[PDB]
């Protein structure tokens, strides 16, 4: 009865967990085990979550008083990348004073818990490095001036900084000046909850840049904050939020095992049963359990990185949240396996499944079209429009009025100051628009519709 | 003839009301009466809705104008939660200077009928309080300080106040600053209908709240206004809004009484079919008056609250205008049933009982996803998206994405100085867009598009 | 050979009027001149559009500079309907006191052909006329006292109206202040081409208002601008437009006398088979020629209004404007009838006959949840949401959300200080989008849909 | 064996390229070069676009430099077309006398390397043309007066210039001034690429306009650059960019020369099959090439326009941008000729030719109906609404309406100052939504839907 054992062992293989209690009458380990990663894997990462928003929020807004503090007339708001700008020689000089003269008054403007901190070679000061072209008659080397601006020397009552000749900015041959300084913060919003609270160090660098040499100044206002030790503190858990990633590091490892076990015992009943094909005469491999292998994973590696981040206090955690984030929606998404066997829960995946052969193969003539579009409105329209400046922009704004978004701003937004580029730019809008919505989401949605009825039909005979 | 009685009283039962006339000539009260209450409670909603837009609309341009009398440079808009805000000392002592400055001087300042109210000890002044972690050296108890500064203190030509100790706000121990003080006025906007006007006391408090402690103050200004007696006024119907009130509560607890009548009378006819079913050998239950009850209940507890309202003199409404406005919504929606008998008027509600099997087993794969999606881009996007900060704001976005809204401003949002994060911003955004409307929408619409094919089919054999 | 005659009547009258040139060999009026009636009213329709888009200009320019001019820290945008507002009692004397003395230098201050024109009373000043309640001890009484300023008074070196005891304006008392001016303009932009340029008097009214007495005074600006003669101008065709405004009466003219013949005509034809098949054993009505009679009238009506308002020049042209344009609108859609019996440009029509009963019936129930989710959204989020103020905004907000605009920003709009209204909101929000959006926007694409598929195949058949 | 042979021609013609290498055995050029062409002319257009980004940076940053320095009260974006505008006398003077007087200063303002050009009479001053009405009293002939203020003129100490008699402006007979001067510059942030910079030529121009007569001086600044040789400049590949767009030509002119031969070739062998059916008894026409040749023409033109542009240094890409970018668009697009033979990649293009004649015939009905509402809104809402104004924005708004774009600001922009055309607004806007987007979009989407449905159904048949 080798061949009634095969066909047994084929009919277990195949049945819902739930059958897999009868058949056999065993635990299912992979769904309770599954269900507790959903559960401690969503606490872990909101708990992370909240946590890193704290710090995100008070280094920000460190950032924000920071700017208003040290740069003349900032308005609240960036104008770009950069923070403010500048067109005059005076403005300019206005301006570098003024954030001279601001870090010489901090402990009398600040409404925090700042203080003057120290650079590498421990001295509480101001450094100021411009940068010029080694002189019309000027030369490809970059000529680099610095001075080391003490708090005695700012303090001076007659102060003499001003007048020195580092601050004699020829702006023809002036590249950047910059003003690097160290403040000391604490944040005590947490000594509310009873512990010693952090301690930040700020590595603020004001840039007054002139690259383009076009009449315009772009101040840039970076500030790197750390955490550091506190040391000059008189205030009158780490461990639970390291067992707790070792618990998920526990269960996404035990689901591992499990996993890989099924995947390596299902090709071996592939095996044994096209053997037997041969001799008388994918649906053996499982891709739910791909993505539970990847799932657990991502998830180890988020963890351990999260370890690592709390163990040397980091403040950077965008490859560990991009681990714990996948690794959340790919859990939540492997959900639906333990609804597929269900006889009427399972039309998505089914029709996901017929679609994608016929949806692939449509995606590469739409996609062609999409390209050549895109090339030809960023080389167009680019000059003339901000939705059309970069391709990768380019390309978000085609996806969109793909979607039906914004359609009258980007009609609008082109200027008639250029009749041809106007007519270029309507021509090549409506055909888009017109084109692309009209027949290919037609076609798009028609083929996966004829997928989801061929699936249905098959399910009724 | 015993089953003659009772086959002639199922007839009975499913002809429409018009037919009801016809089969035994009986007046159709629950639809006349029904008729009323549609008309009843439409009319109570709109008045309400008028007066508490009336009272709602005095109380925030008195509130617009006490943030423009007394927050300094205050430019019209809330910046967010809070009004305004400050990142020096001089700029907060200034404020506060200017709110108290501003309150010895409202008598020839304010464009209205404003005057001095009095607090609970009755006494006209102004409270500040102040509130310091207790002494670097801080403990975690708070000192909490206020004084009492009167009119008359406040006049004194040569102030005192402003020299005192208790406005040596030591900042980085600061948590807060309160002012509070009670305005009266006047709503004579209502004297032009001869009446006494309605005279309001205002509860006004001003927070300069840095709790965050991150060099910003947080300037919070509220105002609570109470409806109070005019005691000092001589200008040379609650009865019929009481009344009007009791008819749509008796309208209501008739239609209670009609259909629970209907419901109860219903299942013993169900009895005495299937006890001959067997005997021999939902469609009795009646859902809409399931919903005609639950209107009515709502309606009655929100006329209860009004005329509550009404006599206490109250100026919250939340509640009571939840309670009218479901109820009026569940109103127009019921008057459905009156046309479902219709031969082709009722397409809808059978499509809708056709589909919702089968939608709400679609949307428990669809909601995995999303739900993976939400956490995904809430741990990811969130520090770098406004759209994606909290977890509800992620699910608004993403459901405003399924239905194609701001696509280009979402993906245009995210700054690439991260260029992991903006890597996975653009994988994530075009993954969820592509996958959920794509492929999600059309099998959602074929379900629905499915089910009324079905549901049409059956109307014509 | 009666039913013969009668028969090939009635051959003659369904075929197209190409074959009624074969059948009867004679000439399509009706066609030629419809023809003639498209050019000429779009004709009158631009050239109507292009002179009053000039009036418009005009006059809004003058008034925009006019609120710079007269209104003190004008931004160059209306806050509101009404253009600025003041809340302090020093703000508000200022603003005036600025109108009336900016009023008083207009000649050194325009840039313009401004002057100062003349009152009825034909007099060169200014008058200031306030509002008050009669009098804590006031009478529901308006006293209005009214002074006229002069500009031999204005003028006056040491001036002494601002010392007069008409601007002691007691403002808890005080209901609005009026300023009212005459200034005469010429139109220079016309002399280009050789004529007598337009004269124009506006009639300016500068409003202080503070009706609601809640601390804001809000300042309206009205500028009424009619075209007066030119009586002191040297500068060193209206009989072109009422002869092409006369031809375009006389075109529709004619084609109401066709069309009307063919109504009549057509009932004649009907009777006269009617009676035959009665003997023996609205395909007769055109409703397109329903719809030429109205565009007749219609063109008619407005081109008589557009010589009235050229022939006594004025300067309104709403009424005129909208008979044009849908008189313009009905002559396009009109057009359609002359391609309708092409075998292959009529699926539009034919689907149209065909929904419209099962298109009515269905609007029928979604016009009830439509209503009673306008009133509840009214009711509750009116006060705490600007899309829902008013229940017409409620209406548009409601149908917007059903074609899918705006979605993220009503969800984001509400603010969560109030919970329970935020959590009532979220609920309206979602179900209103879920069940309209999805369920009734597929059973309504579907209904039209079922009805073109069953014209087609009776095409095909 | 004529026929033979004539049947084994018809063979190979239609087999695809891939088969024709088993056919006869031959090299398909037509696909390589075509490659080749895709890769050279996509790296092509990128490269012209990065070069030309960087030109159109640097004059578009000095020309908001130029704004900034000479414009006064300038906020940083345009208003208008124009860029600032005044509404007094006093205004108009202190702009224009701070233009000259910032003109006279360039040298202690500027932040960049600029200079004073020379104009064609070869002398460094500023000239300055004011134009009137020759005289209440005035001529239709425009005076025109110049003066050139010469930098030594304006360096004179006690200036002589403000009080001339030329300065004295007549405003209600002034039409505009016009400041006009050189500058020159150097782009200094290309010399880190060792090289002699490029030097720049401005010639700006500041008109004080007010042809309209209306109060508004409208300010308009424009920059026109030019690259010039850099005469005065020590800084202690054109051939490579000539001949790259060499090689595009070749590999164009041969793709003209294959196609062009198969075309010719093409009709011969219809002409021998189409002898052979009369004797016994389009598919021949490709239209993929004669898509190939217009793209083979742009290119070649684009590439001869962009030499002559590097050439002779020119700054105007316009037209060479159109050409190249709807070359590549082209050139992408008939890449999918090389997928369209295979079995399941052309659904798409024989979808569209299914659909394209009942599209067409669609199309002609709706646009009716389009052109009547278009003239209908720009008639009626043009004067109060700004989406609305000109006929090209009404259909540009009607199209994203169509679309579901913007539809409650749509609403809601109509102010209801007006009750009619508010009324009137509200009706035009419910039925062109409804009817327009239901209506039609359901039977186009349908109609491209059931021709897909045909092109199915043959290719299972
Ligand atoms: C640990 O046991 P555990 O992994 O929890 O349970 C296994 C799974 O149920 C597996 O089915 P899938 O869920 O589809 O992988 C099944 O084939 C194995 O039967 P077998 O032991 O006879 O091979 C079980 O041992
Ligand atoms: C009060 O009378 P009222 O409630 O207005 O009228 C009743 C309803 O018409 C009910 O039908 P529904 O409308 O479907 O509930 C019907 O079964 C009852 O017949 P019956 O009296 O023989 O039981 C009526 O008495
Ligand atoms: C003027 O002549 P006109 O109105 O231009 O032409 C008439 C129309 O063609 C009409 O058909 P419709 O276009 O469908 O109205 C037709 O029935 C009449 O035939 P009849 O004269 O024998 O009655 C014609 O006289
Ligand atoms: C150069 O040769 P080349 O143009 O690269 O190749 C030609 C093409 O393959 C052409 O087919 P299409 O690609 O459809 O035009 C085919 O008819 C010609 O056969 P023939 O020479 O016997 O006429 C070939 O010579």
């Amino acid at each position: 009865m080798k061949e009634e054992c095969l066909r047994e062992d084929l009919k277990f293989y195949f049945m819902s967990p739930c059958e897999k209690y009868r058949a056999r009458r065993q635990i299912p380990w992979k769904l309770g085990l599954q269900i507790l990663k959903i559960v401690m894997v969503t606490t872990q990462l909101v708990r992370f979550g909240l946590s890193n928003q704290l710090v995100v929020a008070f280094k920000e807004d460190n950032t924000v008083a920071f700017k208003h503090l040290f740069l003349k007339g900032y308005s609240g708001t960036d104008e770009d990348d950069y923070s403010c700008s500048v067109y005059t020689q005076e403005d300019a000089y206005e301006s570098i004073f003024f954030a001279i003269n601001q870090y010489h008054q901090l402990k009398d403007i600040t409404l925090g818990t700042l203080g003057y901190g120290e650079n590498e070679d421990n001295r509480i000061g101001l450094k100021v490095c411009k940068q010029h072209y080694k002189k019309l008659n000027i030369d490809n080397d970059v000529e680099l001036d610095c001075v080391q601006l003490d708090l005695q020397d700012l303090s001076k009552k007659p102060p003499d900084w001003k007048n020195s000749s580092f601050f004699r900015l020829e702006f023809y041959r002036l590249l950047q000046v910059e003003i690097s300084f160290h403040l000391k913060g604490i944040d005590l919003q947490t000594i509310h909850s009873r512990e010693l609270p952090d301690c930040y160090v700020f590595q603020n660098t004001i840039i007054f840049d002139n690259k383009a040499h076009s009449g315009k100044i772009k101040i840039y206002f970076d500030s790197d904050a750390k955490i550091e030790e506190c040391k000059d503190l008189n205030i009158f858990n780490a461990q639970y939020v390291l067992v707790f990633d070792a618990f998920v590091i526990v269960i996404c490892l035990a689901s591992l095992i499990l996993c890989t076990r099924s995947i390596v015992l299902a090709l071996r009943l592939r095996k044994r049963f096209l053997n037997f094909f041969l001799e008388k005469y994918w649906e053996f491999i499982n891709g739910w359990y791909v993505l539970v292998i990847i799932s657990d994973l991502m998830t180890i590696i988020g963890s351990i990185l999260k370890m690592e981040i709390k163990a040397k206090n980091l403040t950077n955690y965008d490859l560990c949240s991009i681990f714990l984030g996948t690794s959340t929606l790919l859990v939540w998404v492997g959900v639906i396996r333990y609804l597929g066997y269900f006889q009427a829960y399972n039309v998505l995946i089914l029709t996901m499944q017929a679609s994608l052969p016929k949806v692939l193969r449509f995606c590469a003539c739409a996609g062609m079209i999409y390209l050549g579009y895109t090339f030809c409105g960023w080389i167009v329209l680019g000059p003339y429009h901000d939705k059309f400046e970069n391709l990768n922009t380019v390309a978000e704004c085609l996806f969109s009025l793909v979607n039906g978004d914004d359609m009258f701003a980007t009609f609008a937004q082109i200027q008639q100051k250029s009749i041809l580029v106007w007519l270029f730019s309507r021509l090549y809008l409506y055909s888009f628009i017109s084109l692309f919505i009209y027949m290919i989401l037609s076609l798009f949605i028609a083929l996966i519709t004829d997928s989801y009825d061929t699936i249905k039909k098959f399910q009724q005979n």
